[PDB]
């Protein structure tokens, strides 16, 4: 059920970049996958402009943020367009590929780790406060996958088997023990303030019962 596929060179040299630097701005993670989540509003809203069945998966449009101190995870979930196999397997890691080389090129030079948005390839990020990534995403056009990376230049697609999502992506970041500041309520509103204070799609905060 489960397949095991090797990452591109290239996005495999940037997660091991990622993972061994030394970068103390570590909160512009959530950034990136918030503006993630809001092109994939944008494109299913776009595209139900033109096709309104396309919203038959689910009418909500939102961002919703999830942390869980017991599992020691935080959720980001959106109701966007979603992920195909095929997204999951080549083509995003395809378009990516162009974006990472000039990323390390203007590393190298002169540029820092927080403008890795501005090459596209914002969601490896993840990696600055996460030992694992689990992406649970639906397409309207495909079936319910969940891939998986702990980097290390491998990652895993399944059929998912869990609760049905309607429509839509779940990024779960296992965090790093040293990383748990991103599981409170405070720290979390701080960085959407600071960051993604104009972003077009409500984001709710989800506060734990512990
Ligand atoms: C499988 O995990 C990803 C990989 C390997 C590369 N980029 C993205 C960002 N990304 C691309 N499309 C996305 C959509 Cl439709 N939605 C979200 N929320 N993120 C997306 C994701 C989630
Ligand atoms: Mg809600």
């Amino acid at each position: 059920e489960v397949e095991t596929f090797a990452f591109q060179a290239e996005i495999a040299q940037l997660m091991s970049l990622i993972i061994n630097t030394f970068y103390s701005n570590k909160e512009i993670f959530l950034r990136e996958l918030i503006s993630n989540s809001s092109d994939a509003l944008d494109k299913i809203r776009y595209e139900s402009l033109t096709d309104p069945s396309k919203l038959d998966s689910g009418k909500e449009l939102h961002i919703n943020l999830i942390p869980n101190k017991q599992d020691r995870t935080l959720t980001i979930v959106d109701t966007g367009i979603g992920m195909t196999k095929a997204d999951l397997i080549n083509n995003l890691g395809t378009i990516a590929k162009s974006g990472t080389k000039a990323f390390m090129e203007a590393l190298q030079a002169g540029a820092d780790i927080s403008m890795i948005g501005q090459f596209g390839v914002g969601f490896y990020s993840a990696y600055l406060v996460a030992e694992k990534v689990t992406v649970i995403t639906k397409h309207n056009d495909d079936e319910q996958y969940a891939w998986e990376s702990s980097a290390g230049g491998s990652f895993t697609v399944r059929t998912d088997t869990g609760e049905p999502m309607g429509r839509g992506t779940k990024v779960i970041l296992h965090l790093k023990e040293d990383q748990t500041e991103y599981l409170e309520e405070r720290r979390i509103k701080e960085i959407v303030k600071k960051h993604s204070q104009f972003i077009g799609y409500p984001i709710t905060l989800f506060v734990e019962k512990e």
